[PDB]
């Protein structure tokens, strides 16, 4: 495949002072190594999304030479950390032909633990599984804060503006210090970097004028080959519970008896999660062994993973963190308020804990593993609910609110029914937000599956814009789609976006189209 | 006209101010001598024509922002917006160029216009105060509490932008900003995040939608207007209890720093950041220099310690405040107090143990943190401005990594600059999570041309010796935003480059507030 404006000497001039530059070892034009770089879970069907060619660049100068001959050549580029963003587009750009660089193949080194300031600097490659296992080695009493699959990018994450599970689940809060390649080859660091001899790089996120951090973010300004990363202390104790609800109709009174119980930071002094029983199975069981029948889930059907798992139709699962005295008084409030609604049935990882063939114990485990910095891929087996599951995220945010979370279930079960598409869902109350997350489980090895589960999630955009829900993460397909519903004085905010755009990448290098932040040569 | 922006010509200056008078009405476009100079640096530190203004607008709507904007635009006048302009320390009310056009956003842009006590947030003008907010969410019954800074006359949102601060957990107004409407450099509206999306009830909920946040942008820079603003709003602990721990020694600050760093990082048992306030500080807010010095030279070690004897304080004064349920506070309190009186001499009160008596200054010092701490704005620190006839200050704020071999190094050090050009030293520390800023609060007789001289040298002083140990200032006086961007010299300065990209990205024309944090548009280069 080829970018298109681009003639295949030009193509090969460039991939040719790549080769010189890196060494010929380190550019892959070779199908098999590219191929690998595509959206492992597409839901278009032709040459939508396709690298050209893959680079491993091994440091900062490398990427500043790639970044330089690609102006040259006005070669396009995508640069991500670890490439694993699933059910955003993975590793896959957002123009076909585009040069692909992965930078944590080489540049994976976990380069500071600081006890003392609680912090860890890390290069793309370092994942939540070395990280923490890089802080246990260092003996550092700290925690990381992990997404739901270990294989996550530390720094890649962060730059999607994604989220674990502890207090420090918002990670864009907790990252300090980048080392950033803008669009033009040059080197910039953010914040008290700009000041030689200065220790508070990975300490104060601030300088004097604006901090450009946040400008990094969801968009396509600048590679990212240094990240400082602050660490919870790990406290004490940690406890982590269960919630059972024996009724879909439950979902309103979860969030209302949640949202007063969260704002304050305590006793809920982390997001919990509400996950629907479908959510849960998948992550210990196969759909056949709940239904037969190709269609829809019957409520019969969810009815039996219910009753036979012995959870509940809604689950909500949180911790608490302190010395005991905190985490009984905590313990005993979020307990005391959840069970006003009738039929709510409470665990701890002390009263449920993990046990050989009990399934309910084995997914608590998982989210206490989680909620304490202990970094797993159990969530991984719900690509096993059956052959080739994949997953295309429709992630909006609205206010908490009972019957706010209502309409977006009652809305969603229906659309996804109407494209015979199983609903997975799981909110987050963060402390005055809620994020709705539909995990859709789609064939990603079908066509009809593809088109359905597209088709659907077009539908979900135009409903969730339509109540005045946004969705602030997005596939490469839908990038143009919901960049379109912040429409506020004719897409002010795009244009604003493009204006930066325009001032940091003048040549419109990196992965064009990126959050529907266009360069000027491509409109 | 008083003064005149460089390049613009009295003609061309007239004809300006008759289009503004035409579109927002004349008795909003003031170009008086007695009403601009009300406008002019309350604490100046040059003695001329340097940062005075022209002229003084008063909008009454976003729409008569944009209306000045376009205006500016076509003629070519710099603008220099602000909420309350009383950012006293840092140039006031003052623009960075003379002959610079004064937006006074707050004399009508000024109200209240939400408070939501289920999301515990509100929703402001440029014109609201901390009182004035405080004032209004009193009256809603919303058990919400503000931030706010020392002085209650300070804007809510213009603090925000100047990246300022407070003293409750909710200490960062930056972080709890959220949804900002902006007047862009060409008159267009922007609604941040979720404000841009027709319908979303989370505009001042998630800081947050598809792509880049840019509210960072808005920062100690010269990008856009604000005309709204949300803020999140703490809500009310079961209970508060503040405390006070005085330290013999004027060489126990180190012990002080290392004890506070493991007792704040885990944001618990300390649970805001307390400060660390010199003698000096503390004896200014309840009293004046010539009851203990009348000789007018640097203050002498007796003038100290005649301060830390008669008021019944320490040499450095600790104040924080424990929050949540009487059970948590009473644990928490004693963590501190154990933790503190390991430095022999150390002395611990809160505001039960030395509550508020007449007469008794160390009540009142303590009632005064104890009221910030709670989110109850006062002026009691603006009694400083009385420690002398004329005594006002000229801010250097550097962060440093939170060591207490750092803070003694820095206190030493701005003691020996500040003692060779005979101006007082106020010191305070505030240690944030992972960070620690020290406050150094100069008095010098703004009024005397001799003193404005000896705390600019002095201050120029201080941050070549900051930038030397590695110590970068965060926020700057108008007539030291080039040295100290100049000290973020990695690469050839590229953050200001890149904060000059975006400066002419979004402002083509260069009107807002040239040169804002060394940030000067293209034309002026
Ligand atoms: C299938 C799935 C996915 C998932 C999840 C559960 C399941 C079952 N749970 C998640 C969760 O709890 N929280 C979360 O944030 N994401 C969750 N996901 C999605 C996904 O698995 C993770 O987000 C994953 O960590 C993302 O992959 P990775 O970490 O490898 O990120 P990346 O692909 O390398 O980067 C993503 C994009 O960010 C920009 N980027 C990244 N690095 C750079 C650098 N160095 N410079 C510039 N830009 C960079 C690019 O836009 C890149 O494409
Ligand atoms: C003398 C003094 C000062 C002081 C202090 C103690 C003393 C004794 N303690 C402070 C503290 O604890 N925390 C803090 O943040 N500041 C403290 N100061 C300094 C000062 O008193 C306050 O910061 C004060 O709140 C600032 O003044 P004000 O609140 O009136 O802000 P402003 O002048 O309107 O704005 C300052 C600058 O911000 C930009 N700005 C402001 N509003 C806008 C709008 N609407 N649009 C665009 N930009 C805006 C401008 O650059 C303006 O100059
Ligand atoms: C099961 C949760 C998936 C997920 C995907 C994207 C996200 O941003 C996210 O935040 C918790 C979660
Ligand atoms: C006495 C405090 C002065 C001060 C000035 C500017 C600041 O940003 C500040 O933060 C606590 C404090």
């Amino acid at each position: 495949t080829l970018p298109d404006g681009v003639s295949a000497e030009q193509f090969a001039n460039a991939i040719s002072e790549f080769s010189e530059t890196i060494g010929s070892e380190y550019v892959r034009v070779d199908e098999a190594t590219v191929s690998e770089y595509d959206d492992k879970f597409p839901v278009t069907d032709g040459d939508e999304f396709k690298g050209s060619a893959v680079i491993w660049p091994g440091s900062t100068e490398d990427v500043q030479v790639i970044v330089r001959i690609a102006n040259k050549y006005g070669i396009p580029l995508h640069a991500f950390s670890g490439g694993r963003n699933l059910g955003y587009g993975g590793s896959s750009p957002m123009l076909t032909g585009t040069v692909l660089l992965h930078l944590g193949k080489r540049m994976n080194r976990v380069l500071e633990i600081n006890e003392k300031l609680a912090y860890a600097v890390v290069e793309p490659g370092v994942d939540y599984k070395t990280l923490y296992e890089a802080v246990r080695d260092s003996g550092a009493k700290l925690m990381i804060d992990p997404a739901e699959l270990d294989w996550g990018s530390v720094m890649g994450n962060t730059m999607e503006h994604g989220v674990g599970y502890t207090p420090y689940a918002d990670h864009s809060m907790w990252r300090c210090g980048m080392e950033v390649v803008l669009a033009d080859g040059e080197v910039l660091r953010t914040g008290m970097g700009g000041l030689p001899g200065s220790e508070a790089w990975h300490l104060y996120p601030g300088q004097l004028g604006p901090s450009i951090e946040g400008l990094f973010e969801q968009s396509n300004f600048g590679i990212c080959t240094r990240m400082g990363m602050q660490l919870m202390p790990t406290p004490p104790e940690m406890l982590s519970f269960a919630i059972y609800f024996e009724n879909e109709d439950d979902l309103p009174a979860i969030m209302e008896t949640t949202l007063p119980l969260r704002i304050g930071m305590a006793p809920l002094q982390a997001a919990p999660i509400v996950r629907n029983v479908t959510f849960d199975a998948a992550c210990v069981s196969k759909r056949e062994e709940w239904q037969t029948e190709p269609g829809p889930l019957t409520d019969e059907a969810k009815q039996r993973m219910v009753d036979e798992l012995g959870i509940g139709h809604w689950i909500v699962y949180g911790t608490c963190y302190g010395p005991r005295w905190q985490i009984d008084k905590y313990i005993e409030m979020i307990r005391d308020a959840y069970l006003q609604i009738p039929g709510a049935r409470f665990e701890t990882n002390e009263t449920l804990p993990l046990r050989e063939g009990d399934r309910a114990s084995e997914l608590l485990n998982a989210r206490h593993e989680l909620n304490t910095g202990v970094p797993n891929r159990h969530s991984a087996a719900v690509f096993d609910w059956f052959p080739n599951a994949g997953h295309f995220f429709y992630a909006p945010v609205s206010a908490p609110s009972g019957e706010d979370a209502a309409k977006q279930y009652e809305d969603t079960k229906r659309i996804s029914d109407d494209h015979g598409i199983d609903y997975l869902a799981q909110f987050i109350i963060g402390l005055r937000e809620m994020h709705h997350i539909c995990l859709p489980l789609y064939d990603t090895a079908d066509p009809a599956s593809r088109k359905e589960t597209l088709d659907m999630t077009r539908e979900l955009i135009r409903a969730g814009a339509e109540e005045g829900y946004g969705i602030y993460r997005a596939h490469n397909v839908l990038a143009d789609q919901v960049a379109e519903t912040y429409s506020f004085n004719n897409h002010i905010q795009r244009r604003s976006h493009e204006r930066i755009k325009d001032a940091l990448d003048p040549n419109g290098i990196l992965n064009p189209g990126k959050s529907g932040i266009w360069p000027e040569r491509l409109r």
